[PDB]
């Protein structure tokens, strides 16, 4: 019965594709109300090409379905993950969420004030990493494009919305898990570029002004690269409290309740009316009443496009998806801390006690800063060090908020970690190492099979040798900067760089995490970049003496490296390393004549 909100958007699609627009009574949508369907050509594929460069240089890992833009792929993820409704919080829980959100918004806005983002900033982003136009940069250079933005912006000021419709492109696996980089059914969403700017214009200040940064929220890690994250966990462990907990919420984006949207939407109260006049219509029309285009398999070998709507979820493609998820997750963990400390009873979920609203405010006013400082929240990933170990059994308000934990019974006690180095965070754990010179360094680490698996695969077909070589070099230089402590990766990274020409600039996408800042994507010597990253820019390195050679860069212990998937000690690797020059030359022959550098002697 939300037809009025989504009336204009559906009709525009229906009118534009009226020659094929129709109604399909056999649609499988359950939690989405279905409007109509029109025919489209099949877009995308399920072909994941193997990286020949990485393949020949990782022969022992030959023993070691990924990204489905196919219309069959889009429907499968929608049927299993997207098409669901998270239960709304009860009355008592909602007040707790509302009080926490108000306190957090006032806290995160203590020094920063909301502002409107200009098109010049948006033009800066598109130039720095389509139906009529064929390029994003070409569109922003067209005055006709900005007219479409203006007319749609005028509609928002008039209380209307016509073009802010989402596109369900398909699936992109969330994690690289068991092996081969295959885990997670994450849904990727695309939206029109004009709507992207209007969203950026109204809510871009959350990202551009770093509202979720650690110096602002005290619990967020926004803007911190993977190198900085390790020291954060060690610093949290220095604080008093109990064990460290890192619980994943299964389908977090699909479990964003309508109360969560409302609680995040009270930032408009901190904005100027002129700014609110632009942001208020957008949140109501784009987030709170979505219009989504999904391809569905059809009969006679034809593909069809559906138009549907809902009210609650998070689009996962919203420009402030990460920032809003960090805000709500920080609120969720703070609420669970209150239940663990006895402030919130399991019965107060249905109805809060008499004075337990100002008392919650009192607890946040006193313990909010201290509790947040012992948290590390990146989107839906979280690490919390609570006051005591009663936090493990404080599952009532957590499950009431539909933030059900992943791969665990609903009411089974959560288990914490005794050593901060074992705590998972952003698909990584962190090891503490002592260098040859005696200095200590905290490094990110994850199972080696996951790292090799993603490099071996390339998105789509039609890859040239030059393109797939630069992507391989990007993986190799990334390994040297982040995973230098892994013996197999360091040897394999040099092998790629020895096989790939020196002058070639690395390209491609080697990481999906927002914490991958791509310092490895330069042609500068990685040893020089390594000194800048881990010594010069390292706030936890008082002694700024630079490292003079790669041999001074430490490895993990053979016990800790073997535990995390290294193939040292196996006969297969011993042969692989001894004869590593043979695969290097084969790639050089295939590429052709060029200038190269041999990096094996540096090992
Ligand atoms: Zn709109
Ligand atoms: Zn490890």
């Amino acid at each position: 019965t939300n037809w009025k909100m989504v009336e204009d958007r559906v009709k525009k699609l229906a009118d534009e594709f009226s020659t094929t627009w129709h109604y399909d009574s056999e649609h499988p949508y359950k939690t989405w109300n279905y409007h109509g369907s029109y025919e489209v050509k099949a877009t995308g594929s399920a072909s994941s090409m193997v990286n020949g460069v990485v393949r020949v240089l990782s022969k022992p890992w030959d023993t070691l379905a990924m990204t489905d833009t196919t219309p069959f792929g889009q429907q499968r993820v929608f049927k299993e993950k997207v098409d669901t409704k998270a239960p709304e919080p009860p009355k008592g829980t909602a007040e707790v969420m509302r009080v926490t959100a108000k306190w957090m918004w006032k806290f995160v806005g203590r020094s920063k004030t909301p502002r409107v983002c200009t098109k010049e900033e948006f033009i800066a982003k598109v130039n720095s990493h389509q139906n009529r136009w064929a390029s994003a940069r070409e569109a922003v250079e067209d005055p006709a494009f900005w007219e479409m933005v203006d007319r749609e912006r005028e509609a928002h000021l008039q209380g209307r919305c016509e073009m802010c419709t989402y596109n369900m492109m398909g699936k992109r696996e969330k994690k690289m898990g068991e092996f081969g980089k295959a885990k997670g059914s994450r849904a990727i969403w695309y939206m029109w570029l004009g709507s992207r700017y209007l969203e950026f214009e109204a809510l871009g200040f959350l990202n551009e002004d770093h509202w979720m940064s650690r110096e602002n929220t005290l619990g967020g890690v926004e803007g911190l690269g993977l190198q900085k994250l390790g020291y954060v966990l060690r610093d949290i462990a220095k604080n008093p409290g109990g064990l460290m907990y890192a619980d994943d919420t299964a389908g977090w984006d699909t479990r964003i309740t309508k109360a969560d949207l409302e609680n995040e939407s009270i930032v408009l109260e901190m904005m100027t009316p002129e700014h609110r006049a632009l942001a208020e219509p957008l949140i109501k029309f784009a987030y709170m009443n979505k219009v989504v285009k999904v391809m569905r398999p059809g009969a006679d070998g034809i593909t069809v496009m559906d138009v549907i709507s809902r009210e609650d979820q998070r689009g996962s493609g919203q420009v402030v998806t990460y920032a809003l998820n960090t805000f709500t997750n920080l609120c969720v963990q703070l609420i669970r801390c209150m239940e663990g400390e006895g402030l919130l009873k399991p019965e107060e979920v249905e109805k809060l006690e008499r004075g337990k609203q100002r008392k919650i405010q009192d607890w946040l006013d006193k313990n909010g800063t201290e509790r947040l400082a012992s948290m590390a929240v990146s989107g839906d990933d979280c690490v919390v060090k609570p006051k005591d170990d009663r936090f493990a059994t404080a599952l009532h308000f957590l499950n009431s908020m539909s933030k059900i934990r992943k791969d665990i019974p609903e009411w089974k006690q959560s288990t914490g970690w005794r050593n901060w180095q074992d705590v998972p965070f952003c698909s990584h754990h962190f090891h503490e190492l002592t260098m040859k010179d005696g200095r200590q360094i905290v490094v990110p680490c994850r199972h080696q099979d996951e790292l090799i698996g993603r490099a071996r695969l390339s998105p789509g077909s039609g890859w040239s040798l030059t393109e797939t070589a630069c992507l391989s070099k990007a993986y190799g230089q990334m390994w040297l900067l982040m995973y230098f402590h892994r013996r197999d990766l360091r040897l394999m990274a040099n092998a790629i760089c020895s096989a790939v020409p020196v002058s070639w600039v690395p390209t491609g996408r080697t990481t999906w995490s927002i914490h991958g800042k791509g310092e490895w994507m330069t042609t500068e010597d990685m040893l020089r970049v390594w000194n800048r990253v881990w010594i010069e820019e390292n706030e936890h390195m008082e002694d700024k003496t630079p490292v003079s050679s790669w041999n001074d860069v430490p490895y993990l212990g053979k016990r800790e490296d073997s535990w995390c998937g290294s193939l040292i000690g196996h006969r297969a690797r011993s042969t692989w390393a001894e004869n590593i020059y043979t695969p290097i030359m084969q790639i050089r022959g295939l590429i052709g004549p060029e200038r190269y550098v041999d990096y094996m002697p540096t090992l």
